[PDB]
């Protein structure tokens, strides 16, 4: 089977993991320890990092026979192409691609307020935010059950984390927005991964690693 | 014309206008001018922010008819698949995924560097860890003339930006790397693109905005 390397957190593996279970796919995972601070020592991963034939070594990384993938995205990417899993139509594409890169901002903004000391001090500055945030992913979805329209695709996975970790952070943020709380009990609803969350394979917690101010 | 929004720096546009340059698109340029500190008065986008009908406002954006794109890489890649400038293998499609991403991260980078007050005693950690960064991308290349193998593509104006911006941080950075700077002749050696920088269209500098203790100016 194909490896998945993490820090044995949730992070950006999250929403790999998800598509990996809904693709039905064999995989097994290599879950690396990060040590507690002060250092907060890497050295499980750094033995390591440059012995995997990994072109830009980095965490996740996914190997796959002869291939071998860093960055999420990417990794997203490819395991969405093997099941047909992609904005098919040119629109469909660029919404996609718009999608893609905006969660990641989103995603980081998160992580940048979490992880820097001033945690409290910052807080307010971005639940100021947070709500215009979401609108604008709010009437972006409509009408629709997925992002990209009838069919889920990646983005729906990249989503779907995004959304339920601003969730975990601000429990209420979504009530404001109910197309939003529904693509969260939709996706939360599929077969797979449900039934995935059932399971001792599934990891919510902690979202952040060892170094995070909040959820560690 | 297409309109193509940004600041009126090198910034996130780079590869965006060269990529419309190499590919012969008709486009118009909205420039937004930021004020000077300390408060940066950014009025000029923020008064015209939420009425271009953006699903997600931001800088940079490109109109192009009833279609309408912000965000760099969708940019670049709704421009790269109108003229077959993608790649077409599945080997081609994973090196250019992790590339874009790659390069992105490599950009962030420099940034979070050159926009912090404590640039001065930040430079020399950065400037150390620079041969290895670019080591992996020159070991990527290979003996090949562009990213993705024998044709260029999007991820090769991404690359450009990136490479180049690092020359001009540390002029010297690319020696060892024959394979980098040769990449770098050949992409400006290309028609359209030396022709673009000859012209009055061309804007390297600033690389950054008014916020930045590096490249500013
Ligand atoms: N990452 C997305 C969106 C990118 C994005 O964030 N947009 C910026 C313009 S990006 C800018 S200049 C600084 C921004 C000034 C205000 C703060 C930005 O929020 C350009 C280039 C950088 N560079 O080449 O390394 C750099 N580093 O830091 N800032 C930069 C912006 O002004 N947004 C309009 C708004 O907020 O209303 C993308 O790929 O398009
Ligand atoms: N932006 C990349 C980078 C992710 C990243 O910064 N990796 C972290 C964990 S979230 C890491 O431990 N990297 C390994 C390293 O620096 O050695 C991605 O999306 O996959």
């Amino acid at each position: 089977p194909m490896t998945l390397g993490y820090w044995n957190i949730r992070g950006l593996a999250h929403s790999i993991r998800l598509l990996l279970e809904y693709t039905d796919s064999s995989y097994e995972e290599k879950k690396y320890t990060m040590g507690d601070a002060p250092d907060y020592d890497r050295s499980q991963w750094l033995n390591e990092k440059f012995k995997l034939g990994l072109d830009f070594p980095n965490l996740p990384y996914l190997i796959d026979g002869t291939h071998k993938i860093t960055q999420s995205n990417a990794i997203l990417r490819y395991i969405a192409r093997k099941h047909n899993l992609c904005g098919e139509s040119e629109k469909e594409q660029i919404r996609e691609d718009i999608l893609e890169n905006q969660f990641m901002d989103s995603r980081m903004q998160l992580a940048k307020l979490c992880y820097d000391p001033d945690f409290e001090k910052l807080k307010p500055e971005y639940l100021q935010a947070l709500p215009e945030m979401l609108k604008l992913y709010s009437q972006f979805l409509g009408k629709q059950p997925w992002f990209l329209g009838d069919k889920i695709t990646f983005v729906d996975f990249i989503a779907y984390d995004v959304l339920e970790r601003n969730q975990v952070f601000e429990p209420s943020c979504l009530d404001a927005f109910p197309n939003l709380k529904d693509f969260i009990s939709r996706f939360e609803g599929l077969e797979k991964i449900s039934a995935y969350m059932k399971s001792s394979r599934f990891l919510p917690r902690p979202v952040f690693t060892k170094m995070a101010v909040w959820g560690n």
